[PDB]
């Protein structure tokens, strides 16, 4: 509602946009939906990860204006990279996309305006 929130989210909506395009596809996609534990075989995934989080469910909290600034955004996204982290063995490959995106993420992030 304040100017200076409104143009955090805004920053925040570009950060979503740009970890979502093509550009980054190789390494994002398995971020792009809740890990589908059932299809996978992940019998301990919801032990380890208590509170899973994904790239669209991002998007579709931020379109439900579910974050109150950008921190509140941040921390999901850096959940989801946490979660990933801490459930696979760190040279699974989908460590090495996660940090890679996580790079991506933060470089951008490390901008949104003090
Ligand atoms: C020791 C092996 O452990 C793992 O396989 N780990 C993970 C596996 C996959 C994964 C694989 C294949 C596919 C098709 C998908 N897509 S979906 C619909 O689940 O999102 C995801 N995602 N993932 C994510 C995030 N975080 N960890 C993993």
């Amino acid at each position: 509602s304040t100017v200076k929130v409104t143009e955090q989210l805004r920053h925040c909506s570009e950060i979503l946009k740009e970890m979502l395009a093509k550009k980054h596809f190789s390494y994002a996609w398995p971020f792009y939906n809740p890990v589908d534990v059932n299809a996978l075989g992940l019998h301990n995934y919801y032990d380890v990860v208590k509170n899973p989080m994904d790239l669209g469910t991002i998007k579709e909290k931020m379109d439900n204006q579910e974050y109150k600034d950008a921190y509140k955004f941040a921390a999901d996204v850096r959940l989801m990279f946490m979660n990933c982290y801490k459930y696979n063995p760190p040279d699974h490959e989908v460590v090495t996309m996660a940090r890679m995106l996580q790079d991506v993420f933060e470089t951008h992030f490390s901008k949104i305006p003090i």
